[PDB]
């Protein structure tokens, strides 16, 4: 034995933020694995029953996973048969054999540190009450961490058709976030400032984890990670910052193929025959009465990925004798995620970031901003792992069978795979096979600001409009912008030009700060004059035959200022009633690429009777939740906490909110409660600049970092985020052990 | 002219009194209209299958019923289908005219409230103004009321139905006692229906005064016009779900080439095809039509089972029709009107006979004058013999015999296989009146949702046809076992309270007493093999039970709202893995005390299940001794009232049974609870004429603006049952008599 320990110091500062030092990536590993768990334990262990497809066992088959996530929520016995097949003990082995040494170990570690808190949880004490004593709380392996991180990778592709892979047989979605990157011509200063933004699940193994680690002489970074991941995927350094949204683009694609005549496992490639790859599952189910069954299915694979069942969305589109359909996901063979937030978190400038990021070409789902200490200009990019194809193969390669989806799934490819010609290209700058190469995928740097709201790369910076890259990223120049793009960059635009009642011209950290939370509402803004004076005189109306009193409703809503802050009334009478305003022919001004922000515009006033009608829903729908036409957002809007509802502040996208708090909850069910599983809203938030003193970062985590309600960090962070102080996280040493709340703890055991 | 008198009384119960039918079916439209709208105008989709047009195909029905919550289009596909404007033509070609007279009232009446509730007011503020609110004609009440006979068939598989296309019910408790029961000059007839709280299946409580006609007091599902569970001045009666098959399935031999065709004896036959298409609204507000052509069989609708199990996929060769008894059935209505008007339970009872139409429940009665109560399950059954299920059940119905036991599933290629008529059959098809279950008797007659074997446990019934279900092969529910038990130990004098009557001051305490039959019985040996010691290990985890195993040994085995630790109770009994718990089987000759025996070999599986219960309970924040009133409530007003009582599972007999799980803040009533008390009775015939004591566990109204949206609920929750009053002297003398008269022209 070559006497090899892991050996981490935990340091915890206020609302319990943990930050890790350790001499190693092993090391460093086995400290995170382990603040992990003891905040989070119980997601984690269920989440481990997920990615090992061991759920039906415990849990039985027919139930639903217990958190959302960019799984969804399928039936257990279909997840755990979509993970045993596409997160197959091969793709494991595959990932891990493209790994650098030092993750290999960090992730073993990582999995040791998950097990000694097991331990410690399983010995006794107080927390996680709520699994401690479950079987399915046990340790787990390296394989399952990888088994997890590959999982993560999947989410653009794989994972939205986990029930249909998983019920592929022969006849025998995702959306959110927000970030700006400001460069020193912004503001006003040294350098950039950075704001990351991400909407995000507040329950659940994807939900974020805010932490630090430091790694004797290689690395010093703090921001999140999903939990169960080892490493920073949005935060920053010493030197750089960043953060990511959504990307449009396109991860997957499908593939259409010809079976061979009596023998529906087999398909033709170029008129030769190519059998199936068979994967025979057995997994096993907890039956409702105590008893475990073997439920035992043959899935298959196909050189493009696996087969998958279309059935669903549309009946012709059945695995008969003739026909089957595989998907590929881009992302199924890059196994270079992992390594590049590790370069990242170890990166030295912008310009070395970005140098990382155009050779790994490995970013699976989202666009990317990062702002560099001592760079004038911010970067966006939405470099990363694509499907490359081209115009002359969606002409020529696309079939009539896909026309059934064509509207459901614009962009997605949808080929011949009878074809070898349609097979994915790869160009001479491509990183993986099939993939876009590096110089046919957007970037911008810009000295005044980028930003993204999850549309296209096009509007990156408003004044600089970006075209000309595949098809697949989505469009330029030529849709709509979303009412959130619309807000986020009028409020960028607004902050240079000095016009949104903040201090000063200038991007400021503090300004950046207070602007982030101004709940702003664009469907408001723009449209609320419009509607209320096509509808509020008279105030007395006929809606379907009945007489409805709509005075108080249009006094409340021409009194509120269209903002959802905490004491705003009347703000959640808008959002029930510009959330069922029928769409069509709603805007009498159409888009124009040369006014984005401002177009569509224009109130139909044909539309008057369905506006009514939708008022008179609205009111009706607040009448029946109990609350006041005019109560403040806070009493509707809220997270509870120590038995005490914590007033909230922010809205739904769709309103056209840039602050994100978007309950799933309807408001006749107790408010827009944010105690559930709600929709993706503000997580981790990031403010970051590199001031002369060295790197300062603001943050939030909204739902605060441990999921046990016994803990101290179940609900601080969450009445910091209520009042809106942001946290100045400690970074440097002397901040970290200077702070007031600092408490350190050392973990060791041998390899 | 319709002119009907509305009379409320304390709780806002109305009673109408009209000069015939049609003014009655209009004064009673009315109040549960001004009562119920948005709930009703709701139920008035489901049942014209217009849902998607206004609420969008994709999402699910607003509230649960008999109908299960399919999706929109679905259930309009359904609805549109089964009951089609000829069943419904049909339905009211059988009716006495004064019924389609009091139902057309009952459509003018309701359709008075909906112009009233258009006009203005801020009662039913969360739809009056919506397009869906609007009149209705007497067809659609008809087609409400066609709807609510195929809950036992039909409705169950209503999805299967709308997606036949080419290449659950459960609850309820109820007494009969008879004077040697009582030690009085009448019995004593206890109504529990477990019921919805919410949606158009759920109980309106009402008195109906016809002229000469009629004076009948009790509830009504929403939408239908005459009293189902109730009283009058000489009979009262209430119904339980019956264990009985209402339906069964035919397995077709489809025509070679024409998967719309089957045999018949060899000759083929086409099916009937109707082109049904449903406007269903769009996310974007948009409305889009979507159009199937479904089919019948001479048997009733086709039906897709591959849901049941792939194999069953209607292919080119085989299809599946599904026959429900009550499709067919036009007779329950005028069955109920005839009771509402009885004048002795020896009518009641031949009325029963006479029309053996009672469609998916069990009865019991008592009448004035009579010594005995009466029980039976004669109503509309499916007539197989033993020969022909030996001769026709297919090779896949005898696979779906194990799922589904006794529901016959025939070969329908031979004519020998249609269901057989018997020279005492009412209906054809159905079984004949001489083979039904019934029985008097003067002690008591009860049932709990087991089959008619122990209607009374000393004088089992026996021998009746299969399709009934099991009388002696399967052990009873512990509901059923709680429910006998409490009826024995009234008359032996030993469940503490006073005498050894079932009189019926006794019968309204004893019928709320909360106790908990698994508890009671098992909590013991539960915890004496593993409470000592109570520390454990499950799982490999240190886990201190020693306050749960304390605060369950100090708990009674009740759920009253005062009881400390029965949430922890439930939450550990709903966890036991039942293989091999018990040690004494099942037994016949003592069904109310087998199966027993805690197995010492499931103490592991225990300890897991109760680390589990703490755990559950640790989360959702209540104390493990937390006073059951406190977890389990009625929210009225801004005010959580406590209730009392439980799930049928733990052996409960008095019924509160939340659907929500204790994590997501405890046992609250207030969304859809699953089965639970609902409208209750205990009526008796005293000197003085019929006197009725109630409860409609969650108000009258569904309004949250009403007077009448929580006072009764409050009642319940104080346990405090409503004396209802039934003379003209008791009605205009009750402390909160108001009047009014509503009438219009014809």
């Amino acid at each position: 034995g070559d006497g090899s320990t892991y050996s981490a110091e935990i340091r915890r500062t206020t609302m319990g933020v943990p930050h890790i030092k350790a001499g190693n990536w092993g090391s460093a590993g086995y400290g995170f694995g382990y603040v992990q768990a003891q905040d989070n334990l119980c997601t984690m262990a269920d989440s481990f029953l997920t990615y090992r497809g061991e759920r039906s066992r415990h849990l039985g088959g027919s139930a639903q996973l217990v958190y959302n996530s960019t799984l969804g929520r399928p039936r257990n016995i279909d997840s755990d048969f979509f993970h045993r097949h596409v997160i197959s003990d091969e793709a494991v082995d595959r990932t891990m054999a493209a790994q650098p040494a030092k993750l290999l170990q960090m992730v073993e570690g990582f999995a040791a540190g998950y097990n000694r808190y097991v331990r410690e949880a399983k010995a006794g004490g107080s927390a996680h009450a709520a699994c401690r004593s479950e079987a399915w709380v046990q340790p787990i392996t390296a394989r399952d961490v990888w088994r997890r991180i590959y999982a993560a990778n999947l989410a653009g592709g794989y994972s939205n058709f986990a029930e249909a892979i998983a019920n592929a047989q022969p006849p025998q979605s995702l959306q959110g976030s927000n970030m700006y990157g400001f460069g020193t011509a912004a503001t006003g200063e040294g350098s950039g400032v950075l704001f990351g933004n991400p909407h995000w699940y507040w329950k659940g193994p994807d939900r974020f984890y805010q932490a630090q680690l430091t790694i004797d002489g290689e690395a010093n970074v703090s921001g999140v990670s999903f939990l169960g991941l080892p490493v920073i995927q949005i935060g920053f350094n010493d030197s750089v910052a960043w953060s990511h949204t959504v990307s449009t683009a396109r991860r997957f694609g499908f593939f259409q193929l010809s079976l061979v005549q009596g023998e529906p496992t087999s398909y033709l490639r170029d008129g030769v025959p190519v059998k199936m790859k068979p994967a025979t599952i057995t997994v096993p189910s907890r039956n409702a009465d105590g008893s475990v069954s073997d439920v035992t299915r043959t899935l298959y694979h196909s050189e493009f990925g696996p087969l998958v069942n279309l059935a669903g969305l549309n009946p012709a589109l059945a695995w008969s004798q003739g026909t089957a359909f595989a998907i590929r996901d881009i992302n199924g063979e890059n196994f270079r995620t992992l390594r590049t937030w590790m370069r990242w978190n170890q990166a030295k400038s912008l310009d070395e970031f970005i140098a990382i990021q155009k050779e790994e070409a490995s970013i699976p789902w989202v666009n990317t901003v990062a702002v560099g200490r001592g760079s004038a200009k911010a970067w966006y990019a939405d470099i990363g792992a694509v499907p490359n194809v081209s115009p002359a193969q969606t002409a020529a390669c696309t079939t009539p069978f896909g026309m059934a989806v064509g509207q459901a799934l614009p962009n997605v490819p949808f080929f011949d795979g009878s074809r070898s010609e349609c097979d994915w290209l790869t160009d001479a700058d491509s990183v993986q096979k099939g993939a876009v190469g590096v110089s046919r995928m957007p970037s911008l740097q810009r000295d005044d600001y980028v930003g993204n709201m999850n549309d296209s790369y096009w509007l990156a910076n408003v004044h600089a409009p970006l075209t000309g890259y595949p098809a697949i990223f989505g469009p330029a120049g030529t849709s709509a912008q979303t009412l959130r793009t619309r807000m986020g960059h009028t409020m960028a635009l607004e902050r240079l030009a000095g016009t949104d009642g903040y201090a000063g011209n200038k991007a400021t950290s503090a300004v950046v700060r207070e602007m982030v939370l101004g709940s702003r509402v664009f469907s408001a803004e723009r449209f609320k004059d419009e509607v209320l004076d096509l509808i509020c005189t008279p105030a007395q109306w006929t809606v379907n035959g009945a007489a409805v009193d709509a005075a108080q409703a249009c006094a409340v809503l021409a009194a509120w200022d269209n903002r959802g802050r905490k004491d705003s009334r009347g703000s959640h009478l808008w959002d029930e009633f510009w959330s069922r305003v029928p769409t069509a022919s709603l805007f009498t001004v159409p888009f124009s690429a040369a006014d984005p922000l401002n177009t569509p515009r224009g109130i139909n006033a044909a539309a008057a009777d369905a506006l009514r009608q939708a008022m008179a829903t609205a009111i009706a729908r607040v009448g029946q939740s109990g609350y006041a036409l005019d109560a403040p957002r806070g009493e509707v809007l809220y997270a509870t906490r120590g038995g005490t509802r914590l007033p909230l502040y922010g809205g739904c996208g769709a309103m056209g909110y840039f602050t994100i708090t978007c309950s799933e909850n309807d408001i006749t069910q107790g408010g827009y409660s944010m105690d559930g599983q709600p929709n993706a809203s503000n997580s981790y938030m990031q403010v970051v600049s590199f001031p002369a003193s060295g790197v300062q970062a603001h943050t939030f985590l909204t739902f605060s970092l441990s999921d046990d309600p016994a803990s101290p960090h179940h609900g601080d962070y969450t009445k910091a985020y209520s009042a809106g102080q942001w946290l100045r996280v400690p970074f440097t040493e002397a901040e970290i052990t200077g702070n007031a709340d600092y408490r350190t703890a050392t973990v060791k055991e041998l390899e």
